[PDB]
């Protein structure tokens, strides 16, 4: 299928790997806040709060669309490759997808690489949904159960997140939804990583890929871990999956393999691609009619679990 | 891959021979059995008789809530313009219904080969006009309401829209197409020829060209836009949402008629379900893509999320 | 993903009346035809008379011999551009390969000769070939079909209208990307591959050669216009070659497997990396030079039968 | 879709726990009735004994005609690092050789677990560098020298060219990679998960794995340039011609494989081969697709067209 043709036209707007951290970290906020004002989405209550991690204080944005207590729970985690971005730049997804799914969401405030290199990120991960889970009577939400949600690097989170739930025989993350994860964070080639990647497509390339993983990683041998690449893990016993893939998507073909490989151990996944758009399209909803179609899919999928 | 279940599910006899009742015989109790295992509850419903231009149409219409002004989804069943009825979707309306919030009214538009193309595409355009017509009595929004169905009824959900929009007419706001026929001319895709061969069960090339004899007086009747409106004109047609099974024969040309749409200047989004076939929303009580696809359709309906 | 070689052959291309089209079409051809520089022992054209009037063929002959394997070559350019000057490159390359005898066809053009112009000039010299073999010191027992595009579709339907006739001169088809449906149902590839960005077969290009070519839109029903549409039983053994960024890939192999599913060998080979048109780029794109290799030595050894 | 006779073919039928012998032996007799109904002919053939780094190398040595400076091509038989012999692609070799005008050389490298990883490679590279070494004795041309193998003969004819490349020799001018393996770690492709069901019976996924247990000392190994080439330096490699199956595991790794050369510099053909599968080559007797492939193969050597 054809890029749609106003991706098309949004796409014909012109990152380097020698380029530092910070100057690139501005220019994605300043970007993404583009979308995030044209959204102009509504919010019955708003507010920050800091959860005790083990790397130090983890800032959350907890997103509460309605009067309630014991309301159901996402905890969700922004992408941005491991380095770049913040609840700022996913503040409408986290508004539209409360609204709609009924939900409180809370938005994690990862750390994010180089400063903090892997395992950084996943801990804060980890230590945020286990927080969300035993802290329930401060939010108003489920005693100790919550879906994960996240986009990219952000469902690389969400998926690794469940893992060690399972891992420590954790019960308390119920659903997981992965929006274009990366879960293979390897050098190891699928055809939809070189087939997307170049240039032309802007938003994911090949350059700044490696550049994410030169950042993220502290040594090669750390994409090894299941908790860095979550489709070599053991995926028996953990919670239903939705997976959303873009077809014109670097992440593609390893965000598909992972539905199929979460089915062959049993558990209930799902796998959706999204026709005509690139990775990270959920963002431009407001100008996307794919992106405002996955955030009602995602919502409602959260709000019945429809998966399970 | 194929899900697992799946091909377990696919392990086991049409013939272009066998006569339509004993077909559609087999077809219904197939889906009865599915509808009661899905076991759906719904707050009202009631059969109406709509008159259309060529005689009276049943429909079902499934209230989910109380309340006037509610959205609305005329449904068309699919089953090749040969069989099924209310009864084969009944699960799925009943679903769709209490998901979304809207009354779904599910045409039992005329069969064929007792009824050729154009019998059922003209009831189709009379039952959701009556909708529209009747929202009083319905306790219906005239401003919401939506056209969906799946496969054979996917093309009349999709054709419903053009007609009206042929007559001027604005009634439909919404289409859902469920891994639409939208291409009934015999002209191969990749996918229809990969995805039909027996092994696949559900719609096999045998099966569909017996469809295709059943549906037209004559084989040239496929290349009226309103048998295959992959060649209508598809300016200022409603905004829509197309959804294919990965190993489906059907999957290209619902994507193509997405992308279509969209070069028309028309919002359309196409979602691709991995590891299903076609059919594989009515299978939704053992199959997790199908739960998954009724919660997206009621949703995507309920909040217009492609306008 | 495209060649790297050929995304700065497509970069480098960007940088209309049928007559300036023609020109152009001829003008860039022959850049691709001076720089192969092939040699060829015996050259010659002939004039065959079909029933339209008399057609223009080119003989490309290897090497002396009586009784050489013969192949029948239609030229592409969407049936209204190119010539036997425009292939010349090709055929005297698959000659040489082969050791065969290729004959050239320079059929009617449209939109002066309008569908089925073509179509009856192709089989014309096609059945003179085989039927005045002793003039050309070929086999008429061992006569192939092949064309590329546009010329793939004159091939196949060629093949076709033998069939009909229970003729049996046609042993073997080549089709190198062949357009064997011109109706306007659409496929992935058709869609996928047709943007500006392409250039060698746009959605545009597409359309402006059906116009050219048909006299109403609906003559594309006509199996002898597209032969996807054709009954499919007791042609010759066939090779269809694809490529990857092609309108017409799709097509090409959908058409290749119906042909076995009637019990025709038949086998299809997709090139990656390499749009519609590439064989004619072998002087500087590896697939095109692979390409030629392969399709001499398949005519040659009649592999696929 | 899979050719309909391959369908058949596949329908008249491993375990994880059988041991080594008795795959060998399985591996074998399969092999030879493939080999006995070709039923190749060759001007002459005898076995040498080539003396490697780790031992004694038997080679079989195809001359199809007379004369001296014959091109030459080194060939690696496939089998998973683990099965197969000069016995077992026997056939392949004669029809390659009778086709090309070539002399070609068929090593019979170390087989794991006997020999583990990197010992086929040492000796793949040493059988190579021994034939242009000892040109005089074989009648070959030097300078005109291929590397070519099927599968694993493919990841190891592939290797050997990097192997070549690594050290400044020129010896190795054109290879052929018939549906290599060129990564051969845990990671996956969409074709390794799509094609490796037991359905496809060739190369499954138990028997990927049970590959990779056999091949490698411990797993990490997998991760070297000289197990996986695709992890490799690709620059100044010679021209390739990589063939593919669409319905193989092993087909994007292939092709990727062929692309990321392009990336480098290198001239490079990927071929996609539809409707078959891996190791589709040793079937030609009754594959039309086999006998083009060997036909396509020995006349890009003998011309070297990509070069």
């Amino acid at each position: 299928m054809p890029l749609s043709p106003i991706l098309r036209q949004i796409l014909q707007q012109l990152f380097r790997p020698d380029m530092d951290v910070k100057t690139v970290r501005e220019q994605f906020e300043k970007s993404s806040l583009i979308l995030v004002k044209m959204a102009n989405e509504p919010i019955h209550r708003v507010e920050d709060i800091t959860i005790p991690g083990r790397g130090g204080p983890i800032r959350a944005r907890v997103y509460r669309p309605r009067d309630g207590e014991r309301l159901p729970a996402v905890v969700y985690y922004h992408g941005g490759g491991f380095v770049l971005g913040s609840v700022e730049t996913h503040d409408h997804v986290c508004r539209r997808l409360a609204n709609l799914s009924g939900a409180v969401v809370v938005s994690v405030d990862y750390r994010l690489a180089p400063e903090h290199k892997f395992p950084a990120a996943v801990e804060d991960a980890y230590d945020a949904a286990k927080w969300v889970a035993d802290n329930y009577d401060k939010l108003g939400v489920d005693n100790g159960k919550i879906a994960v949600a996240g986009d990219s690097a952000g469902g690389n989170l969400a998926a690794v997140t469940a893992i060690m739930a399972r891992d420590r025989g954790e019960s308390f993350v119920k659903y997981q939804v992965l929006i274009y994860p990366a879960v293979n964070l390897t050098g190891s080639p699928t055809v939809s990583r070189v087939e997307y990647s170049g240039p032309e497509y802007v938003i994911l390339t090949a350059d700044l890929m490696a550049w994410f993983g030169r950042q993220y990683f502290s040594k090669p041998q750390d994409a090894l871990s299941p908790y860095a690449s979550p489709i070599f893990a053991d995926l028996s016993n953990l919670p239903p999956a939705l997976v959303i893939t873009a077809e014109y998507d670097p992440l593609r073909d390893e965000g598909e393999l992972y539905a199929h490989l979460l089915k062959t151990r049993g558990v209930r996944a799902v796998a959706v691609r999204y026709n005509g758009v690139i990775h990270g399209f959920v963002n431009f909803y407001p100008i996307l009619e794919e992106g405002r179609e996955a955030v009602s899919q995602i919502a409602a999928s959260i709000k019945s679990m429809a998966v399970a």
